């Protein structure tokens, strides 16, 4: 029982304190694919497209994930790592994948919560909120495609490690 265990979903969903206690209550070490990112590529995604374009971002991304999912380790993932059908099939074939799910609303809801003060109906305000769900509705179905098991992240981080444990089977 010693493959790599990959968390998918988006950031700020707990993957961070759910995959630390997880890792903790198997002897596994804990990594995450964005933090290998910043430390081997810096820390802007600004001068990775700059120099090497989206397909170049991509590729750093993959070979990041490549790279730290090695035997006895928990690995958190950006939260675009599904995007890309290579790294869904790859998660699959190396090792388990949960998905910390948070509906599209709640996420689009954060977004609000970090830019905007209140919502008083505008003109153009239901069309972007429009746009934005769905592009949240695509990506979602993705972290749902690529997984083993889906816990709800919505509940305390506490909750979720110990429904994954049954879950999963530990
Ligand atoms: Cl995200």
């Amino acid at each position: 029982m010693t493959e790599p265990i990959f968390m998918v979903g988006a950031r700020g969903c707990g993957m961070t304190t759910v995959g630390r206690e997880l890792a903790r209550a198997l002897g596994y070490e804990f990594v995450d694919t964005d933090i290998f990112m910043q430390h081997t590529s810096g820390m802007t995604v600004a001068d990775v497209v700059a120099a090497e374009g989206w397909p170049g971002f991509r590729r750093r991304e993959s070979e990041a994930l490549q790279a730290v999912a090695t035997p006895n380790r928990v690995v958190a993932t950006g939260g675009g790592m599904v995007l890309l059908e290579q790294n869904r099939q790859f998660m699959r074939a190396h090792g388990t994948v949960v998905y910390l799910f948070a509906p599209a609303e709640e996420l689009a809801l954060r977004l609000q919560a970090s830019l905007q003060a209140h919502q008083r109906p505008t003109l153009t305000g239901r069309p972007i909120a429009e746009e934005m769900e769905a592009v949240l509705r695509e990506r979602e179905a993705l972290y749902q495609d690529v997984a083993h098991y889906v816990v709800d992240a919505t509940q305390p981080p506490a909750a979720i490690v110990c429904e994954l444990m049954q879950t999963m089977r530990l």
